[PDB]
């Protein structure tokens, strides 16, 4: 009773344990700041292009897996307001580039929580019952709730998408595949800035027999998915 | 004439520590999983074929900044990929992996069972050994904090500042250096003392520290480290 | 340049580095479904009056602890109202009890996040600036940040306070020791509805040359408080 | 006759685990911290003067459960409370009560150095030693989760509920229980097969996990548990 998606470089879960009831799709950082006109990333003149491409595969397999009831979680980078949660490092690098933690942006304080600029696009907005994981790394396990709530979910295979490849994908990934979670990165449901970095991140997961997981994509996962 | 007790390396983006404040009582080098079997002629990578060339070039540079940090005091800490000999930290995913590719976790190798704590192969290479003091973290997964003591023995020890060196650049060094980041530790990342199994995710890897304004920390060499570390 | 509260079995801290810049008050789960009139362990016959008798100590703690510039920390117990990180376990005992977590209560969903019960009462309710920890474990750290905030603040030293002595209080400061935080357990300004529970609790502390820190009161912390 | 694979041990204030579901492949016990120096002559418990009836009295229950319990091919897991020999993971807190009172971590005792791994004195007692193929965590808190693989281990293994006998009730078995709770884990104490330094402390650790519907998880005994054990 296994079931499988075409992966690179095994066929994605390893073991076809595939379903409803134990896989989740999350959908990682997909903010107003980060890929939406006029947020601080496009106002700071970076390749914005390259981050809002994944918005259409993203939601195309948010429906499938919703009409499919898999368990759906979102993620968004943040800090607490009175800023906490947040090291030193990271706040001095930001005010160095100019784009300062808790600073006033175009959508209001940059990265702070509760921030339009701060909130998931409306075009990939949560609904009731899907967890939204509030998280102050760019790894979404650290100091958060998420494995707590992966655990009490029951949860064995994690299919990512969303934003960045190299920064938060990369390093959720990272945490989950060493906790023992299945991992799947779609390729075409996530994006960097620098194209070249999102190329090499994927390219580092399917090293080593698929040492962070396998690699598939949206077309793909939807016409497999049981 | 003017002296300061704040004192940086020379290093992209940004000049590391950001604030300057590094000194052998708040700063670690880290060797990540300078183990014979990755790394050494006749262990499993080697046996399966062609090239440790490219996780054998750090070994000179990590060497010298090694001798150095130890000649003034500096934290040293160690790292070991592997699992209890029983396999009871090894996830199921990741043995999968590892037998569909000859190279499975626990298996008999030609320098004992592969990735198996207290097996010939799974030690750091000789070269580059501990000395008393130099705290070794054994990690069953990528990331050496994940399910180890490294967090807690840093907090005990004080550390802020750690310079990471070893292999892979991609896997176990990127995926440490992201850890300690996110909790609020400044990193350093040491270019010519890591390397990878493909050399251009070596260098993809070096360049995701420093975009953004050094999201994961900042990027120096060997000689520029010993040149100027106080 | 060394301070001291005088405390059992030693004076606290241990090495008597004792500052604002490095300390914190944590005021645990001072909520109303847990100690206030009509709230929900009210209306199930508890005795209140051992949980409101450190409302007043706290009080005189709390604001000399503002008014010289220490870390100030609250927790809550609760749950994400989808109850996602709820284990079942925890539901099924709080249900069968007729407790149930999630559950309509007197002052709304029992242990719920947002809800009215769930709240600090308005005797010590948080200011701006003072870190608030919603857990849903009885230990604070437990799938929350408090351990990135402490280090983040650079805190050493923990002085608690709140309800109830042998659950959230005991285990937030067992799990804080074990992390090399040195705690201080006020006696006056914590209670359980079980005053033997309470006392028990206590007296585990002070074992083995304070095997989780060290105890004092209000009155001493107060007197002596840099 | 009606079978049924939901399985119940007698226990107080719930029958355990909550929801039956007791079977070898998801069930663990835990013994806990039962070594040389907490239950016997020359130890760390022995130097601050405790009563060492106390924590003996648990030793024959223990090794009924055990029995049983390898019998039947339960999971079975130990701990044993220690730290590296260079106190890289001793707090310094922890350090200095020790010293304080007259049982320092690290310093010579009549069974070598107090709490410190690979002691005589630190390992566990031969009564209750563990074979081949049972997991043993070696944790620096009282809680066995902190810093150490136990949670990776038991996710790993499937494990669900966990059986927890060991020394001392009131420090590292109640620790260790809360934390074991607090991520999902169904636990029942069993209160013959635990001890205290302080016979009060045993008593109170255990009413406290049966408060609130039993808010920790449940409390039976040996006898209970080896008789009703699927």
């Amino acid at each position: 009773n296994r079931h499988f998606i075409d992966a690179d470089p095994y066929p994605w879960p390893y073991n076809g344990a595939l379903r409803p009831d134990n896989t989740a799709l999350i959908i990682i950082d997909m903010q107003t700041d980060f890929c939406g006109k006029g947020g601080y990333v496009d106002h700071m003149g970076y390749d914005l292009s390259l981050v809002q491409a994944p918005i259409e595969p993203i939601k195309r397999v948010l429906a499938a897996m919703r009409a499919k009831g898999y368990h759906i979680i979102h993620t968004r980078e943040g800090h607490r307001p009175d800023l906490a949660d947040l090291p030193a490092n990271k706040r001095w690098r930001s005010q160095r580039i100019g784009a300062g933690i808790g600073d006033p942006g175009p959508c209001g304080r940059i990265l702070t929580r509760g921030e339009p600029g701060w909130d998931i696009i409306p075009e990939l907005y949560p609904i009731e019952g899907e967890t939204i994981i509030d998280h102050p790394g760019k790894g979404s396990f650290c100091a958060t709730d998420l494995e707590l709530v992966l655990n009490q979910k029951r949860i064995e295979n994690i299919i990512l998408t969303g934003i960045t490849t190299d920064v938060c994908v990369s390093t959720t990934m990272r945490e989950a595949n060493d906790r023992g979670y299945e991992c799947l990165l779609l390729e075409d449901c996530c994006g960097a800035t620098d194209y070249g970095n999102h190329l090499a991140a994927i390219k580092m997961v399917k090293m080593q027999g698929g040492v962070f997981g396998s690699v598939s994509n949206s077309a793909a996962l939807v016409e497999a998915l049981p």
